[PDB]
């Protein structure tokens, strides 16, 4: 009934209300419509990165680049998600990755990426 552009858009607005797991369900209905749109996978990634299913998203993250080699937001939640699992040197360079296609794309997201990228070489090196 409806459709997998609708489950998207659903699971988008559960998202900006707090309902992860309702959200990431949604993410599974349009990737059971239509499995080849590489941004069902990112959205859900992060779903599962809130709920702390850090493999879960990891998979969604490689899923998605399979599909859309040059997404900024599938190579950003995938340096995230390795942040949080301390997989440093992967995260650093996946926050790059997402840097320069931001850059190329002519994408604006204010200073999130440096942003995120500080914090992420703050916490390796503390690790260190
Ligand atoms: O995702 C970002 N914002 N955002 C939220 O917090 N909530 C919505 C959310 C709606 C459904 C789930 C997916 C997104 C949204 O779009 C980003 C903020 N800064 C970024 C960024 F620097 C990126 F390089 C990037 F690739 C990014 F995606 C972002």
């Amino acid at each position: 009934s409806p459709s997998a552009q609708e489950l998207k858009e659903q699971g988008n607005r559960l998202f900006v209300g707090r309902k992860y797991p309702e959200a990431a369900a949604c993410y599974g209905r349009a990737i059971t419509r239509n499995p080849l749109v590489a941004v069902y996978y990112t959205n859900r990634a992060l779903c599962y990165l809130k709920m702390q299913q850090h493999e879960q998203a990891l998979a969604d993250c490689r899923r998605a680049l399979e599909l859309d080699g040059q997404s900024v937001k599938a190579h950003f939640f995938l340096g995230q998600c390795q942040l949080e699992m301390e997989s440093y040197d992967e995260a650093i360079a996946n926050l790059q990755r997402a840097y320069s296609l931001a850059k190329e794309q002519r994408l604006n997201f204010g200073d999130d990426i440096p942003s995120a990228l500080r914090i992420a070489k703050k916490k390796r090196w503390n690790s260190i």
